[PDB]
């Protein structure tokens, strides 16, 4: 990794230009992110013990489905031209809806990235669609490893709309990453945010119970902003999401099984 000076990265971001159309993209995991440059190589600058673990994980953990760390001073990464899966599911800033075909590759790519992390005995601890970034080919890239660990804790961290019941109780397990990935799969099927105060149910993970109790079908919840979804592959992704969302952690599939079920889907 390239060691930058805080004054080097100041110029690349036009004196940390906070005005968006400027250089500010938005806030992201304990800091702000700005669009910067290193010749033509467009970069993302993360203006934040806390930032020392990110480099500690990014060092050994190199994979096609993980964001690439370039250097630091601030943390610098290759700028993902298609931003977050969360923003792309909401068509933020006029972007066209993602097709079912694109959603399947993104789901498969995100699962490959989690598999690499679990193979290398790491727990992400904050799997969510805001942390799934998309490159030039809409390849899924897992980001924000600040909370990542390589068990119980007093400092409960994560996004509550995505957290497993045992994670909300203080447990640290890769099985909690599977539950959170289940919430991501529902966001992909439905195009709905994981939590919405203006909704019944308020939490997306609660549609699992609604379908199980036959008050609604998966077909009632399929994102209407696609024209290429087929009931077979949609029900097959929903089946993976449902298995990931088991209240009991040990009943949940491991990432390799999830990866295998998503591969069988296409
Ligand atoms: C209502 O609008 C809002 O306030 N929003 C909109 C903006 N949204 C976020 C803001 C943070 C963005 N983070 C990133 N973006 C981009 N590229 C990019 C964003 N947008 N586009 C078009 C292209 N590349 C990278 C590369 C690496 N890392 C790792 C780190 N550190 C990133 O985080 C990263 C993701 C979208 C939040 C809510």
């Amino acid at each position: 990794f390239h060691s930058f000076s805080f004054y080097e990265l100041k110029n690349v971001t036009n004196n940390f230009d906070e005005r968006p159309i400027g250089n500010k993209m938005g806030e992201g995991g304990f800091g702000v992110v700005y669009k910067g440059y290193v010749n033509n190589t467009t970069v993302a600058v993360k203006k934040l013990q806390q930032f020392d673990q990110e480099i500690k994980v990014m060092a050994k953990c190199q994979h096609e489905n993980l964001v690439e760390l370039l250097g630091f001073s601030c943390l610098v990464y290759v700028y993902m031209p298609n931003g977050s899966l969360l923003d792309r599911l909401s068509c933020l800033d006029g972007t066209p809806p993602l097709s079912w075909h694109m959603r399947c590759k993104i789901a498969q790519g995100a699962a490959n990235g989690i598999n690499f992390l679990h193979e290398n005995h790491h727990i992400h601890r904050d799997i969510k669609s805001a942390n799934i970034l998309l490159d030039e080919a809409f390849t899924a890239k897992i980001s924000d490893f600040g909370l990542a660990r390589a068990v119980m804790t007093s400092r409960i961290v994560g996004t509550t709309a995505y957290m497993a019941p045992e994670a909300l109780r203080g447990e640290i397990t890769p099985k909690s990453d599977i539950y959170s990935f289940g919430v991501v799969l529902l966001e992909i099927i439905t195009g709905l945010p994981a939590v919405d105060e203006h909704r019944e149910p308020q939490l997306l993970l609660d549609i699992k119970e609604e379908i199980e109790d036959e008050e609604k079908t998966i077909e009632d919840y399929i994102d209407k902003k696609m024209n290429d979804a087929d009931s077979t592959s949609v029900e097959a992704m929903y089946s993976v999401a449902s298995q990931c969302l088991h209240e009991k952690k040990n009943k949940r599939p491991d990432i390799k099984k999830v990866q295998q079920l998503l591969q069988e889907m296409t």
